[PDB]
């Protein structure tokens, strides 16, 4: 197994980030990290959360639905140990005017599974120390 680099962290997140903050937690654990508050455990701070929803006219019309997030450890100093790291998931369906009602549905559903795939992303890149370190 890849010997984790951070074994304990605790996350900074911006507001109403509710849900992405459950998924990171059952993925991190997961992994094998634990969640603490001690002063040598780790500070994963999201800089940027950004959702996105971009209606895409090409040979048919699509609406996308992403979600960026840029993010870099830190220690409970405040120190920068990692450079930022921005990721992205996506998912996206064939605007159909007939099937209009159904869009909320289809996009509460699609928007799920794009903040699940984002924070396997994240705890992915972590656990397997794939951030490139601090430089001054």
């Amino acid at each position: 197994a890849t010997p984790l680099v951070y074994k304990k962290l605790s996350l900074e997140l911006p507001a109403k980030t509710d849900d992405l903050e459950t998924q990171l937690k059952v993925y991190l654990t997961a992994n094998g990290v634990q969640l603490s508050n001690d002063n040598d455990a780790y500070v994963l701070r999201v800089l940027e959360y950004t959702p996105r929803r971009q209606l895409l006219n090409g040979k048919l019309t699509e609406v996308l639905l992403r979600l960026t997030v840029t993010f870099q450890i830190e220690d409970r100093q405040g120190n920068k140990i990692t450079e930022p790291r921005t990721l992205t998931a996506a998912r996206s369906y064939q605007y159909d005017l007939a099937t209009v009602n159904t869009e909320n549905q289809q996009e509460s559903y699609l928007q799920r599974i794009v903040i699940d795939d984002l924070a396997q992303q994240i705890t992915r890149q972590i656990s397997a120390n794939r951030l490139p370190k601090a430089q001054p």
